[PDB]
């Protein structure tokens, strides 16, 4: 069934505590929910300075999302955010790239086949695997997309001897918005991104370029020098559904906007972005629950927010995610 649902960020960021919350398993659940991304930094168990360490002791916590997400019905996807050598995370530099050097795959390597091994009884119905999120635009003095089509394959490989049946989600280029066209193996899925476009998505945004954004609007919002409707949206993500001609399915991993733009654009937006999700059959994921691109505690100024134990919701951007 299409996936619909959230990343979840206890584990994104090197001052994560990695402890999950299980009511909001519960929560997506009883809003007929059914799907969660987990973004990893892979410092929270490894070290900047060598990559090979594993501290399989902070495991016990995916254990905890594991059993949840079999307990509300909810599907795992684990996801390397930052790995050996790669993150768009700017909180730490990486000194090496994963995509170049032998011994940051090697040890990218080392840790998929760590949790492939901790995991090979639990079936693909619960649980995928998402190698590694958000690759860059494949200039080959960075990655070509034969460094990241050969690292990708290998990979697999490398997890399939352990667990053969493990389904493995492939994000796109270009930062999650460019499909992959020459890796179609079995029991895979690419993963697509809803952001378009940044000055709806991404104003004000601290971690992006945001200086110059123009005021947010939508229809007509602006993206790296371009403008975008909801014709332009449906032409973009009809090119990622073509990678089902080739047997592929496809969801979008992350998507949605920030708290700084105004609701009414961000709702007339992501309307627009549901419609042709629904259309097209693309399953999403927003990229929080709760937090500032999240249905709840988004401390948007302009919001009536409904109580939700101990909780600010947004009633009326989750109920448009519940109808699409």
């Amino acid at each position: 069934p299409r996936w619909r649902g959230f990343n979840l960020l206890e584990a994104f960021s090197i001052k994560s505590t990695g402890n999950f919350k299980e009511e909001d398993f519960l929560w997506m659940a009883q809003w007929d929910f059914n799907f969660v991304r987990i973004p990893m930094c892979h410092l929270l168990w490894s070290d900047r300075g060598n990559p090979f360490i594993i501290r399989e002791d902070f495991f016990e916590k995916i254990d905890r999302v594991i059993f949840w997400g079999e307990k509300y019905g909810i599907h795992i996807c684990i996801s390397l955010h930052r790995a050996p050598g790669y993150s768009v995370n700017k909180e730490v530099e990486e000194k090496t790239n994963l995509w170049k050097d032998e011994t940051a795959q090697e040890a990218f390597i080392h840790h998929w086949s760590f949790i492939a091994r901790r995991y090979k009884g639990i079936s693909s119905t619960h649980l995928s695997f998402n190698l590694i999120n958000e690759p860059p635009f494949p200039d080959p003095q960075i990655m070509s997309v034969e460094d990241h089509n050969s690292l990708i394959k290998r990979t697999i490989t490398e997890i399939r001897k352990i667990d053969p049946e493990r389904l493995i989600i492939i994000d796109g280029l270009g930062y999650g918005n460019i499909p992959v066209d020459d890796l179609t193996i079995e029991n895979t899925v690419q993963s697509c991104r809803g952001y378009i476009p940044f000055s709806v998505t991404h104003y004000k945004a601290e971690w992006v370029d945001s200086k110059d954004f123009p005021v947010p609007e939508w229809p007509n919002g602006w993206h790296f020098g371009e403008y975008w409707n909801r014709e332009k949206l449906l032409e973009h993500y009809l090119t990622w559904i073509k990678l089902r001609q080739k047997g592929i399915e496809v969801f979008c991993g992350e998507m949605g906007a920030y708290n700084k733009t105004p609701h009414d654009v961000v709702l007339k937006w992501l309307e627009d972005l549901l419609e042709i999700f629904k259309t097209l059959n693309i399953g999403f994921a927003l990229w929080n629950f709760r937090g500032p691109f999240g249905i709840l505690d988004s401390e948007r100024k302009d919001v009536e927010y409904e109580e939700w134990y101990g909780h600010k919701l947004d009633r009326k951007m989750l109920e448009l995610l519940r109808k699409y």
